[PDB]
Order: C-alpha cells, then structure tokens, then sequence
C-alpha cells in the first residue's frame, strides 16, 4: 500500500530540524518560471493527485512504523520526526493539516504565475508544507504533456484553417501512440489523460479509466480509436504475401475506417502498385465514414508523406479545394506514426502546405514525443516557499541567485489576478489582499484532508480551448 | 484495479480478426536495436511479469469491465470476449504465454535477443502481441539502469586517473530524481534501475519495489543523509544565512550533512561564511561526517572550479599521491543542478585539467538520471519472428526499403557465447543445429507462472563494471 511517509525525497525527512525556532507557518507557491518557447501553460493534474495520494486518511500507526524502519536503515541513524506524525494521526485521524489554493484545471495561464500555493493549517505542522512538494511538484508531468499537446494543437489548427477554411476533424488530427514509450502504467495513464484534454484520438487506453475515477464526462468515454494493422498482422502472411494481408485486413473492416501500415517492405510500391493497382477497386468503393488509412511508418517523416501522397495522388482522383490545395479523395487518407514530435509536426505541415497539399489529408500519431520526450525543465515548473510565521510576524522569503536571476523566487503570500486588459498577473507580499485587482483566482480546492472543489473533464476541456476554436 | 485487458494500445483489440486464418502461434522478441551506448543492462522484466503478468489476471469482471470500455471507444463490437473467456474457463485465468529471458543485470551488446515471447496454446496465437505494449516498458528500466552505468565508467576512468583507487565511486551519483518523474511509478521503476548501479538516493519509492520484487541481503540497496533545501536557508531571512547554516551543521554536527550555499550568492557563501565566520565549526568535523557544500547555479563546470578555488583558499588544501589537489576530509561538494551524462563528464574532465581529484565532488542527478530519456536512445523494440499457420512453420520480419536500421530479425531466436566469448543472436532456429552451444536466455516466465528470478544483489554483481570486477 502507498505510504506518504514514504513519498518524499530522502533529505525532507530531516528538515523539521532546519527551519527556524518558533516557526508557525511554512507557505509555499507552483509556477511554471518564466524564462530568459511556451508561453502559456495548461494547469491540470492535482485534481488526481488529491485525489489518488492526499485526500482522506493518509497516516496510520503501521505506516509511521514503516516509515521509521525504512528511515533507520536508509540514513543509518534514528532522524525521522515520529511525533510530527503521530500528531497528525492523533488529532486528525490521519488527515493533513494542509490548504492548497488552485487555479481552476484547464485554466490556460502565462509563465511566470502562481498556479498553486500551499500552507499548514496546524502551527505543530510548519514541516508538512514542504515534505509534500516531492509529489505535488510531479503535477509538471501533467501540465507539461496538456500545454505541449495544446502547442501542437495550435500548429495544426493555423495549418488546417489555412489550407482548408475549416478546423473540421482538428480534434482528431493527434493520436496517441505513446503507451509502449512511456515509462510506468501509471504515466501512461496520466500522460493519456492530459492530451485528451486538447484531442479525442487514443490508443493509450489507460487514460479513460483515469479520467472516469477522478474527473469524468458526460459522454462514456473522453477518447477514441479505430482498427489499424501493425506489422505484426502484415509480415505473418509472409513476405510474398502482403498483399493478401492487405486485402484480409479492409475486408474484414469493411465498414469501418481502418488504418494500414504499408511499410513492412516497400512503402512506395505498397502505394503505387498494391493499393493504387492490385487493390484499387476495393478503397474506392469505401464509404466517406470508412476510409482506408495508409500508414507510413518509416524514412524521412516530411520526405516519406510528400512521396506517398504524390504517388497517392497519380493513382486516385484528386480534386483542388476551394483554397486551392489537393485533397484525396474522401475515401482515403494518409497517417504518420513515426517520429512524430511538435518540431517535426511542424516541419511536416509546412512541407505539406508548400507542395500545396491540403492538412485534410493527414493525421499525426506521436507516441515518445507526445507522452515521454518532455521533463520538468521544459516549462520550469518550481515549488518554493514564499512565506514564513516565526515569533508570530510573517516574513517574505524567496531565492535569487547571484548567477541566475531566471531562478529568482517570487516573495511573501501570493494571489492569482485578472489585469484591467483581460490579461494575468500575480500579486506577491500578500498585496492581493489591497484589493485594487478584482478576485483571487486561486480557490481552495483542499484542506485539512478533504478536496474541496473538483472539476470535470468536461469543464477542464472547455477551459483549455483554442483562441481560435472560440473565434 | 489494474485489468491486463484494457492494458493494450487499441489497435490490438483488433488483431485477432487479422492474422492468417489457422494461425496457431505468434513468436516475438525484444532488442535494443542496433543503429555510444554500445551495450545495456538487461533490468526489470522481473517487476513487470510479477506485478502484472503473474497469476489469475482474467475475471469474468474484468472481461465484462473491458467489453464496456471497448464497445464506446471503438463505436463498435470488435473486443475478443471469447478468446478471453477461453482464457478464464481453461486455464483458470492465467496466461498460456512462456518468455524466455537473458538473466537480469546482464551487460549485453546492441542487436541481440534479450526476451522472447509465444504462446502454449494454439487458441491463444492472438495473445503474444496483445502484451506487447506492456512488455515493451522494460525500456525504461534498461535504459536507466545503462545510462546510469555509462555515467559510472566516466565516473571511474577519472576517480581511478585522480586518486588511484575507487574508493566512494559508488557512491558519486545520487539519485534526485523524485519530483522530476512523471509518476509515483515512474520513481519506484527508475530509482531501482540507477540502484542496480550505485548506492545513493532520495528517491524512496525504489527501496520498496526492490525489497518485494528483487530483494537484498542488506535491510536496504540505497541510502542517503542529511541535507538543507532552498526553503531552510531562506525560511530565516536574507540576512540570517549565516544562522541558518550554524543552526544546520549544529543541529548535524556527527553525520554528514549536505548544505546548499547558493540561496542568494555561492561565492560569498564559501568564502566569506563558511570560509571566515563559521570555519571553526567546519574544521571541528570528523572524516564521518564532513560538510557536504552544495552550489546549484550557474555554468555547473564553471560554478564547481570556482567553488573549489575558493575552498582551496580558506581550508588546508593537500596533494594526493597521484599530484591531484584534495580537500580536507571534513569538507566536500556536491553538484546537483544541470547534471547528465554529458555535463557529468565536461565536469570530471575540467577539474582534471585543474588538477582537482575527483575525490573531492560526487554528483545528484535528477530529470537527466530518470527523466531525460525515450525509448529511441537504444532503439527498444518489440517484434514478430516466426509464425506457424496451416501447421507450417514461416520466418517473418519487416524490412523497410528506406529503413535498414529498421530491420527485424527472422525465425526461432537464441542468444550465444562466440568462440571468442562474446555474444551471438542466431536467427532462424540455426540454433538448433548445435554449433554454438546452449541458448543462453532462460525460461522466465511459463502458464501464468514466474519461473526463474533473480536477486537485486546478483543483480549488482552481473552489472558490473570491467574495471571493478
Ligand atoms: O493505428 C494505430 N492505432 C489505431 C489508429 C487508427 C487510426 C487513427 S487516425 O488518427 O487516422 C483516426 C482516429 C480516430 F479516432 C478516428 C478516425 F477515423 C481516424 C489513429 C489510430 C496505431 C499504430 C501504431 N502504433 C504504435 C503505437 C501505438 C499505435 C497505434
Ligand atoms: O541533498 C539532497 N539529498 C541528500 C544528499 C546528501 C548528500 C549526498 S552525497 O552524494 O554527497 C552523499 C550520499 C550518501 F549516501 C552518503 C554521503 F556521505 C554523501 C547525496 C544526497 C538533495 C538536494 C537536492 N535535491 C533535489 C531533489 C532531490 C534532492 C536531494
């Protein structure tokens, strides 16, 4: 079972030694820091770990046992504050003394501004704050996957607007094939669930049950997928026979969109002579709601879709659209799977867009990329103390390196404002409380071992939309 | 609770339907392809067969849980119930699947088989690649666990070139990865892989998933010791630093403790407080239980030679047998920001050409040691080899035109000694014709059953360095 008092990094254990005599409070604050490109992240993730590792009763006399053996062993002496959580099982069953005041999931938000702050609400406490950072700082995880996959959102929203008139599909334009390269299931889960909060398509199946759990929909389910081959299902028909794996595959999925892998061997005959020849005459009788999806899987990314789609394009009737790009025909399309990231994604549309090839003819799979190929250090997602109670006064404590002033701190207690043009700013030294800025939107959505306010997927999605999906 | 049916990528929900009619077996391996990082460590396989593979893993609840979940994220009735269902009436739920694996912490070259996977029942052809996706997340832990071992050759070749001997090399870099994972999970798998390397960390989840996965003679595999955070300096105000630090090393005056001196100016810190106004509590210290300084910003090689020129300055400074500038034993540093592989090793080298010994620096390392890594740094792959439809048994691969690296491997598998004593990959069942001796890969895992595991500690001796054994 998880043990919270084993959930930290090594060195907080010995902290409650540290701070100064007489201290009552510990606040501390989350901002993606601002730096000397990302301008604006999607806040989303605590809802889960709230939820999952926080809420309700959370010490035990067995777990502070646990804790105590591990931490004898680990530190090869006794450090381990005992009484600080006997305390807390003590006086509140097993529940943190703890607020922690968030901006609301799916709230898109410039750097360099508060998202979450976080405080004891017991003097006996003043440790808790900090002990906690460990787990709430792997919030960046989520928030970094939403605002990387929002970025990519933005590219294929200009590109598709451009090219076609429309955002038709947009939602659909980004798969997820990233369960394989994540690193754990419970990543898969969480990193699944983060880009639906921009896209429909999935195949990381453990994002739905995540999102059920902790944040749930009006509809079933939040993402989607369609069948598809992988090699494995082509190349076990033998090398002489891809054809007739090709042919066993769409008729067997008659019906229904399915993609196709055609790579195995020879991605530009697989085009030209099996499906634009040998098998022309069971695509272009599919239905518009049943494509065939021709999936490269390998080659330069932007070079191999430019060459499947002029092969394409020589074998099946083209038309030119009324902003003047080709498009196949609707019966059939084009995925790219492989090597797929927010530079190559890029690259690609923009190839596309110059050989006058409408984005309606594409969708993306990214699998690394979208789901593992991302740390802490993308957005700079920090957790530092601002603010302390010693002797009763409060004082305003921060960093500020003498050669690094990108990771200067922000100081004192701290609120979430919109500015007189619609904008963000963060009010610090506890200026919020002048009340010359409207609102915090910092609300308290935990305290004392209960979530106090929860949002749906629903919510979270609407609150992450595009700009331009709301023009 | 976890469901090994909804633990697939979607797409192989609907496999079953497209492999040749009268398919009867799905063979399949896994390598970390061949295109730096010439050769892995084999970790973690174990974990995964225990916590997820092993037992009774179908129910008739979890078969009605995944045909809920399938039937509105395809839009359509395409999940394998009765293949499933089969699998529960048969054989009780557990898998009809055997993978035979190289031992774990073995050090293997590029290219070469390290597990594969078939199943034991005709029926079930359809199963081999379902698992896939799930088995392929041994990525990970391999490729922490060789990345860390990469760092531990730098590490040595520039201890053993500065001080003659290894002594703590073992423990030079520390695990800090925790807040920077993407998952409680994540640091459990991560934090044990860099263990199976070194002995320091503060990631804590490792220790448990290694006490009930692995196991260790030793109560624990890894440790740690007291140190300050940002938070415990400044807590005291910008002009009580020099109280913060005294209440510190006070407080931990008989172990060692780590303090990081750069809240508001490193070199001020190490010269002016440490180095003048707290000195005397410094030098006091016993070689158990020395002042750990830590800076953590800045250029990381220029930050930690400045760092050592001043210490240098203000404490009694020797010269190792080896020519190299030594601190005194009550006094070290540790670099904890900005470190990987590569600014661990433009680091060894610059205090080298400075001619301090790498006695007197150990590393922590955090989104660089558990994050800061894909599937693609050694190319970890998951693939169909041999298949038997209509009774005959066909050698399949893929072999893309514009892709050699890409290749996959064709046939029965195994894994060899060379006369040499290198390792081989026979294709083809050419194993079986006997001129290479015995397939080295074991059977780990059989009908539900684990069958062969290893411990965290033979573990450590098979992941050893040359220069150590
Ligand atoms: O093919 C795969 N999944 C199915 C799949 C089919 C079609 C689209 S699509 O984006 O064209 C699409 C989406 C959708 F929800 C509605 C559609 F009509 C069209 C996406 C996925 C696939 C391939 C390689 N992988 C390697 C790791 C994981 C995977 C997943
Ligand atoms: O200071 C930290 N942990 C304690 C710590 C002290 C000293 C060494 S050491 O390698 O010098 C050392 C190891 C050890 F096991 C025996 C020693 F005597 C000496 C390592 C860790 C620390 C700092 C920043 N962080 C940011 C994220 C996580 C952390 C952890």
């Amino acid at each position: 079972e998880f043990n919270i008092l084993l959930a930290t990094d090594s060195y907080k254990v010995t902290h409650y030694k540290q701070y100064p005599p007489n201290t009552s409070k510990v606040y501390s604050y989350f901002e993606c820091r601002e730096k000397k490109k990302y301008e604006e992240t999607v806040f989303y993730g605590l809802q889960y770990i709230l939820n999952k590792y926080l809420k309700g009763k959370v010490v035990t006399k067995e777990k502070i046992q646990e804790a105590k053996d591990v931490y004898k062993e680990h530190f090869q002496d006794d450090v381990f504050n005992e009484k600080g959580w006997n305390y807390i099982l003590e006086k509140y069953d097993g529940h943190l003394p703890i607020e922690i005041k968030a901006v609301p999931e799916g709230f898109v938000i410039p750097r360099g501004n508060v998202l979450f702050t976080v405080e004891n609400t017991d003097p006996e406490c003043y440790w808790l704050t900090n002990w906690i950072e460990t787990i709430l700082v792997q919030s960046w995880y989520p928030i970094t996957v939403a605002t990387n996959s929002r970025e990519q959102k933005k590219i294929l929203a200009k590109y598709l607007l451009e090219t076609s008139g429309n955002l038709d599909g947009l939602e659909y334009k980004l798969h997820d094939f990233g369960y394989r390269g994540v690193s754990s299931q419970e990543t898969a889960g969480i990193g699944a669930s983060a880009h639906l909060v921009n896209f429909k398509g999935t195949d990381t199946v453990a994002g739905l049950a995540l999102i059920k759990k902790y944040y749930g929909t009006k509809d079933p389910v939040p993402g989607y997928s369609v069948p598809a081959a992988e090699h494995s299902t082509i190349t076990a028909w033998g090398k002489d026979h891809e054809k007739d794996a090709f042919e066993h595959i769409v008729t067997q999925f008659s019906s229904v969109p399915v993609s196709v892998v055609s790579d195995s061997y020879d991605i530009y005959n697989a085009c030209e002579k099996i499906w634009g020849e040998d098998l022309r005459h069971l695509i272009v009788s599919r239905s518009t709601q049943a494509p065939l999806i021709i999936r490269p899987d390998s080659g330069n990314p932007l070079d191999t879709v430019l060459k499947v789609l002029e092969i394409l394009g020589k074998k099946f009737p083209v038309t030119e659209n009324s902003k003047g790009y080709k498009l196949l025909p609707p019966y059939l399309r084009v995925i790219q799977g492989d090597g797929v990231d927010i530079n190559t994604l890029q690259e690609i549309v923009e190839g596309m867009k110059q050989k006058m090839w409408s984005i309606e003819n594409i969708a993306f799979g990214s699998g690394g990329g979208l789901l593992q190929k991302l740390t802490r250090d993308l957005l700079n997602c920090s957790f530092k103390c601002s603010y302390v109670v010693t002797n009763g006064l409060g004082i305003n404590v921060f960093k500020d390196p003498v050669a690094d002033p990108n990771k200067r701190s922000k100081k004192g207690r701290l609120s979430l404002h919109r500015t007189p043009a619609g904008n963000f700013v963060t009010l610090e030294e506890g200026k919020g409380d002048l009340e010359e800025y409207g609102q915090d939107l910092l609300h308290t959505v935990f305290k004392n071992g209960k979530v106090t306010k929860s949002y749906s997927f629903d919510e979270i999605r609407k609150n992450a939309q595009l700009n331009i999906e709301l023009e």
